[PDB]
C-alpha cells in the first residue's frame, strides 16, 4: 500500500480523543503553533511517547534530517508515521 493508503488508516486507528494526547507532542516543536512541525520534531515525538518507529519510518525521517531537518510537515503526516510504526512493530 502507499502513504496515502496509511493515512487513511492513521485517522481512523486512533480516535480524535487519542489523537489530541499525541498533538500534544506534536505542538513541543511547533513554532507557529498550528499543524506544522520539523521532519527531526516527529522523531523526538516517539521518544517522548515512548514508542519505536518502525525500519522505514525512522530511516525515511533520518534522510530528511539528514539533507534538510528544516522541512515541516502537518498533523496528518505525523499521523501517518506514527501508526504505521505501532502497525508492524509489535
Amino acid at each position: 500500500a502507499s502513504m496515502e493508503d496509511l493515512q487513511a488508516e492513521a485517522r481512523a486507528f486512533l480516535s480524535e480523543e487519542m489523537i489530541a494526547e499525541f498533538k500534544a507532542a506534536f505542538d513541543m516543536f511547533d513554532a507557529d503553533g498550528g499543524g506544522d512541525i520539523s521532519y527531526k520534531a516527529v522523531g523526538t515525538v516517539f521518544r517522548m511517547l515512548g514508542i519505536n518507529p518502525s525500519k522505514e519510518v525512522l530511516d525515511y525521517l533520518k534522510e530528511k534530517i539528514d539533507v534538510d531537518g528544516s522541512g515541516t510537515i502537518d498533523f496528518e503526516e505525523f499521523l501517518v508515521l506514527m501508526v504505521y510504526s505501532m502497525k508492524q512493530d509489535a
